[PDB]
């Protein structure tokens, strides 16, 4: 349809990619969240200029890191990080 | 870098798209939330097989439909509906 639709359609891709194999089918665990991120990622990490963001992601893992996610929990961290580093206004080139 | 980085790129691109030309520039109205979803997508909303969860993201603004979005509040709700339509393990053909 569009750049945005096939934009979640990516998510779900690498989502149910590791889900299938192993982990909660229906969802992922949240130990897994970790190497994930980046092992996925790889990137992001690779900067982090802020600190008050780059906490708050952290800080989830510091409350309770025992549970499951649901997508829209792994959608919504993975942005989190990414303005964190991320330098869109912040920066141009 | 991977899929997944650039996943977040392109939602940015559409968010910077309409927010540059017209609203907070470092935020967005809720008012366009609305259109934003339909005008973009167009697809997930013909169908909404489920109810529970079409309930949820329409809640938010039946809750308060008066403030800004934070991308991480745009990118998570855009991932809403999507679960809501999209028919994954529900069925595969």
């Amino acid at each position: 349809g569009s750049e945005l639709e096939t934009a979640m359609e990516t998510l779900i891709n690498v989502f149910h990619a590791h889900s299938g194999k192993e982990g909660d089918k229906y969802k992922l665990s949240k130990k897994q969240l970790k190497e994930l991120l980046q092992t996925e990622l790889s990137g992001f990490l690779d900067a982090q200029k802020d600190v008050d963001a780059v906490d708050k992601v952290m800080k989830e893992l510091d409350e309770n890191g025992d549970g499951e996610v649901d997508f829209q929990e792994y959608v919504v961290l993975v942005a989190a990080l990414t303005v964190a580093c991320n330098n869109f206004f912040w920066e141009n080139s």
